[PDB]
């Protein structure tokens, strides 16, 4: 039969586009291997006329693309790009309303942990290392978050429709962000053992599991010693843009202007519901596209974020 062709562009990063000529007999998979158009999988689909001039994502099958993909995504996981496109295919159908001047996500496919994490990122000082996240985050901040939510799902290895833990998500995100200058100094005192001082850098310096209260962390918290007698661990110095204080969900009271934002978890382990509480002129509770205001909030809190620059203890 007659040989028909169109010109298209193939890419890994949507920065470097490569012109390709395609046969309208064969499928995209036959010609380039797995292929995607705005996340949809067209590997088994033959070219259409409307496809002419459009940009397609493909897998790296030569050194140029591999280098391009690594520089942009800072990963070599060969499933990464297929999971990103697979996820994006769903995240592009989500609605990202501006609630309180921050970008949220209308609830779908248990995205309540992603709404809350996205709302948190817009409230704390953070620079991602992978250009893919820098670029998607900047678009997200301005109300186009479908690529950011797709990359988060891809980086966190989560499927659409699966509920995730906000503390884990953020931890993964922190690992891909520049926190080299973040420092924390802890002191532990035991009447028997003595005083021991430890320094922490990066992600370890901005996160803590076992108390929501930044103030309690500075007074001291009780922890079990190696010896077995109770010991007091307290914060001596902290240099970071913020601190994330986590604990298993507990009835907690949040007071206006004593924190930046908090994750509220209702329900049971890995099958519950997240809400985002932020401190502005009053307390705002953001629940996807839903918003309510109050001067006071008691409820089950699991993460609390506090802004910070430089703290030093006046203890001893
Ligand atoms: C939602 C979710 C998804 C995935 C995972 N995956 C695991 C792999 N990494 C973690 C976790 C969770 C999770 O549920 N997290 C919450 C924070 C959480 C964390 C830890 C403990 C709990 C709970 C324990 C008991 C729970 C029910 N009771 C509430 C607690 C006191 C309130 O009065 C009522 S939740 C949850
Ligand atoms: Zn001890």
């Amino acid at each position: 039969s007659e040989v028909r062709t169109i010109k298209v562009f193939t890419t890994v990063d949507n920065i470097n586009l490569h012109t390709q000529v395609v046969d309208m007999s064969m499928t995209y998979g036959q010609q380039f291997g797995p292929t995607y158009l705005d996340g949809a999988d067209v590997t088994k689909i033959k070219p259409h006329n409307s496809h002419e001039g459009k940009t397609f994502y493909v897998l790296p099958n030569d050194d140029t693309l591999r280098v391009e993909a690594f520089e942009y995504y800072h990963t070599t996981d060969p499933s990464f790009l297929g999971r990103y496109m697979s996820a994006l295919n769903h995240t592009k159908k989500w609605k990202y309303p501006q609630v309180n001047g921050l970008t949220s996500i209308k609830w779908a496919d248990n995205n309540c942990y992603l709404a809350t994490a996205l709302l948190t990122l817009q409230q704390i000082e953070l620079k991602f290392n992978p250009p893919a996240l820098q670029d998607a985050y900047y678009r997200a901040r301005a109300g186009e978050a479908a690529n950011f939510c797709a990359l988060i799902l891809a980086y966190c290895n989560k499927t659409v429709g699966e509920l995730g833990d906000v503390r884990e998500t953020m931890s993964y995100l922190f690992q891909h962000a520049n926190l080299d200058s973040c420092k924390r100094v802890l002191n532990v005192v035991c009447k028997t053992c003595g005083q021991q001082q430890t320094t922490l850098k990066g992600v370890e310096a901005v996160m803590y599991m076992g108390t929501l209260s930044y103030e309690q962390f500075k007074k001291g918290v009780q922890i079990p010693c190696t010896c077995g007698k109770q010991a007091t661990k307290y914060l001596v110095q902290q240099e970071s843009p913020f601190v994330m204080m986590s604990a298993p969900p507990a009835q907690y009271e949040l007071k206006h202007g004593t924190f930046t934002c908090a994750s509220e978890y209702t329900g049971n382990y890995q099958c519950g519901h997240y809400k985002h509480i932020t401190s502005k002129e009053t307390l705002y509770c953001i629940d996807g596209a839903l918003l309510t205001k109050s001067s006071e909030y008691k409820g089950p809190i699991t993460d609390v974020f506090y802004k910070e620059n430089s703290y030093t203890t006046t203890i001893k």
